[PDB]
């Protein structure tokens, strides 16, 4: 038993990283098969960011304008091409490391890992929810761009995000694999911010499984509520309205633990009108909502 | 900016770790050079533990009665010995890839982050923190004995803890990779439980440091206290009382924010006695004592 916030091992994404550097940007790139992926900003100086006409910067660049290193090695960009907000560096050399994998966009509310690299070298691993605002809670520096998240599916790996920008509350923002940006979010110095960042209702509920999988079940009470009662609750303290469509993917949880999902939403209700009694679930003091229902299976019957 | 509980890319661990079975118990097995470590656990049925003579149970065993399953391949034991809770098999292969390592005993308040294995096979990754009560904060279920905590260093990896038990509370207690458990624990069904869990004062302040490293500047007072007035405070909250010793190693955050160790000591002082206004640090609305003054350096600074 315990529930932790909990990673995929990253040493299929780690076998991927390679550092693409274009003038004086230095950031990461994604190196699958012959192709290396990163976010075209790198093809920005400081100043061309105020009115960045990436079509006019790339076609005055060519092939030996951007450098390749995979470890100690060079590989030879022997193509470029633009895909939205990404670039498509064609190398000579296949990745003798190129996991399966596929490249899938998700919804907010679904979860990640993140592998932080700084100069193409591997430097953390941790797990982010992409958040009803479309912002990522992630940890960035300079030249972290390129960095990518993933999800794992037995042997495939999933890539969902590469890593573009950071706003004003710090928290980040980026596109999928095929350069299109979570989000409203564009790479151009405009006044962009996150809007409010609203709890992910299903994701609670899930945690509060876990909870009670774990042996937890001191929230529990014999009264059921109504899904407009409970949403009646939920618009204030900030949660999302509670969808049909959220209770039915909270069905195998409730299944497997015996509590219906109207009778974990009494007990949620309760929670949030009175309080936690300074008093943890989980060894928490606060709710936790970047569990998705499948990562509370993952983590507590899944991984044997 | 941003700050997360973040653990090293696990690439090189995942290339060290098998199966190792006994019996009808299966967990998992480290595989360094032609060594395979492991719980000395594996060689009790389930009735052996009510009082088990580990002596005399791996006398009566022999080479053959250890399988071990590195992917697909059976490697062949050729000899086995026992060192305090641990397990040696000799095993007639060397591990192609063996990572540059030591072996490690941490220091309470320490942290690493835990490979979570299943049948030789690696599930997951977070981060944990040595408690001052020998636990660590765990998400392991049965089959996860033989994962592994480590540390990460340039090229090489410090092995510091093996998985073996789960107590009653939902945390967990392990080995040293010299078989060495952390604490009082031992692998026996006595009436073994975690003590009261102390909050890691030298951490939350590093944290506190973190937080005005990422713009957080509002629990910055003007007042300094001593060390005597914030242990007063800090016995009450259930706080480990400030050592000079813990004030040292604060010494580099301190030089590079500009706040003194003992004007911080004057802001968590403040933040104890009157709370935080449903108010949050990086985002959080507790306190977080599971990140070192190492830690904050490296996810700030070093990682680049």
């Amino acid at each position: 038993s315990g529930f932790r916030k909990m990673a995929f091992p990253s040493g299929k994404v780690e076998g991927c990283m390679v550092q693409v550097t274009c003038g004086t940007t230095t950031l990461n790139g994604l190196w699958l098969d012959d192709v290396v992926y990163c976010p075209r900003h790198v093809i920005c100086t400081s100043e061309d960011m105020l009115n960045p006409n990436y079509e006019d910067l790339l076609i005055r660049k060519s092939n030996h304008n951007f450098l390749v290193q995979a470890g100690n090695v060079q590989l030879r960009v022997i193509g470029h091409s633009m895909q939205n907000c990404v670039l498509k560096l064609k190398v000579d050399t296949a990745n003798p490391k190129t996991p399966k994998y596929k490249f899938v966009r998700i919804q907010p509310g679904q979860t990640f890992s993140v592998l932080a690299c700084y100069n193409g070298s591997p430097s953390g691993v941790y797990q982010c929810a992409m958040r009803p605002n479309f912002t990522i809670k992630g940890s960035f520096l300079n030249g972290s761009c390129g960095s990518v998240g993933f999800n794992i599916d037995y042997d495939c790996v999933s890539f969902c995000y590469m890593h573009h920008m950071e706003l004003p509350t710090g928290v980040h923002a980026g596109t999928d694999l095929e350069g299109n940006f979570y989000g409203p979010f564009v790479d151009r110095q405009t006044a962009q911010a996150a809007g409010t960042d609203t709890t992910i209702t299903v994701n609670v509920l899930a945690w509060l499984y876990a909870a009670v999988i774990n042996g937890d079940r001191w929230f529990l009470n014999r009264f059921t509520t109504t899904l407009n009662d409970f949403n009646l609750v939920a618009m204030k303290y900030n949660y999302e309205p509670l969808t049909q469509d959220h209770v039915d993917i909270l069905g195998p949880l409730s299944a497997q633990t015996g509590i219906a999902v109207l009778d974990m939403c009494a007990s949620l209700k309760e929670l949030l009108q009175n309080g936690m009694n300074g008093r943890t679930i989980l060894g928490s003091a606060l709710l936790e909502d970047e569990f998705t229902p499948f990562d509370v299976v993952r983590q507590c019957s899944g991984v044997t």
